[PDB]
């Protein structure tokens, strides 16, 4: 069954709300497993405490760089980076969870949550999940972003893990 993960989002250290995702392990097991493990923190490193360093209203919220917190870092549980598992799922609208990357086969730990349909990313970024609960919290997060993605407040993952 597809695992479910949650993020407890905070603004400047204050709780904002919880966001949960369903990970499509049935279609992209390797990619889903990477995100799941990073969320539980079972490997000794992960998303807990990291921030969303790039938030662009009307486009997406990007995070996952738990090593450099600026988009230059992050790593997977399979090594620094791993292959594009497949492009079965498309960016069909708000709530889509997809892997950020630096070109073909450079998936690490960085990911983004779409806040709109972004078809031009199809075939370029691997989609592996979708917001299940808390899409309103994701939209709320946009209020702290900007055209170039720079955030006006510190948006962090105060806590995360696996549900169900
Ligand atoms: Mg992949």
């Amino acid at each position: 069954v597809n695992p479910t993960v949650f993020f407890d989002i905070a603004v400047d250290g204050e709780p904002l709300g919880r966001v949960s995702f369903e990970l499509f392990a049935d279609k992209v097991p390797k990619t889903a497993e990477n995100f799941r493990a990073l969320s539980t923190g079972e490997k000794g490193f992960g998303y807990k405490g990291s921030c969303f360093h790039r938030i662009i209203p009307g486009f997406m919220c990007q995070g996952g760089d738990f090593t450099r917190h600026n988009g230059t870092g992050g790593k997977s549980i399979y090594g620094e980076k791993f292959e594009d598992e497949n492009f079965i799922l498309k960016h069909t609208g708000p709530g889509i969870l997809s892997m950020a990357n630096a070109g073909p086969n450079t998936n690490g730990s960085q990911f983004f949550i779409c806040t709109a349909k972004t078809k031009w990313l199809d075939g370029k970024h691997v989609v592996f999940g979708a917001v299940k609960e808390g899409m309103n919290i994701v939209e709320a997060m946009e209020r702290f972003g900007s055209r170039n993605g720079k955030t006006s407040k510190k948006i962090t993952i105060a806590d995360c893990g696996q549900l169900e």
